[PDB]
């Protein structure tokens, strides 16, 4: 069955609640496994303690740069980067979980959660899951963003892992 993972998120130390994500291992197993392992921290690194560094209302909330905290860094469990697995799943609406990148075949650890349908990213970013619980928490994160993406509070993934 598809893995379920969680992000517990805070803003300036105040808990916002839990986001639960279903990872579509049935369609993108390699991309799902990378995210799952970065949630559990089992390789010795991952999302715990890192930030949503770029949050743009009516677009998406971006996170996963646990090395540089600014959209330039991150690393996968497969080495630094890994290729785009497929573009089967589309950016259909709020709650889509997809890989951030810097062009083709540059996936590492950065990811985003959409707050709208972002169809112009179809075929360019690998979609690999969806929010199943806690979209209200995603909307709280979104509320601390701005047009440039700079956040007005430090938004931290306080804890994360797999629900089994
Ligand atoms: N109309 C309503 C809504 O409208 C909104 C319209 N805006 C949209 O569509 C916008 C329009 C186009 N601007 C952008 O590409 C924004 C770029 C941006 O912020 N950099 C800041 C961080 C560094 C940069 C450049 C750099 C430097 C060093 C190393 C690698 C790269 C640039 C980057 O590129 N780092 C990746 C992250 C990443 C690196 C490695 C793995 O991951 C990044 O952030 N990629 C951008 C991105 C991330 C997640 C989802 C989508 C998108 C596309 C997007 O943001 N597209």
């Amino acid at each position: 069955a598809n893995p379920l993972v969680y992000l517990d998120v805070d803003a300036n130390g105040k808990p916002l609640g839990r986001v639960v994500l279903e990872l579509k291992a049935d369609v993108v197993p390699k991309t799902a496994e990378n995210f799952r392992a970065l949630c559990t921290g089992e390789k010795g690194f991952g999302y715990k303690g890192s930030t949503f560094h770029r949050v743009i209302p009516s677009f998406m909330c971006q996170a996963g740069d646990f090395t540089n905290h600014n959209g330039t860094g991150g690393k996968s469990i497969y080495g630094s980067r890994f290729p785009d697995e497929n573009f089967t799943l589309k950016h259909v609406g709020p709650g889509v979980l997809s890989m951030a990148n810097a062009g083709p075949n540059t996936n590492g650890s950065q990811f985003f959660i959409c707050t709208i349908k972002t169809d112009w990213l179809d075929g360019k970013h690998v979609v690999f899951g969806h929010v199943i619980e806690g979209m209200d928490v995603v909307k709280k994160i979104e509320s601390f963003g701005s047009k440039s993406g700079r956040t007005s509070k430090k938004i931290v993934i306080t804890d994360c892992g797999q629900l089994s």
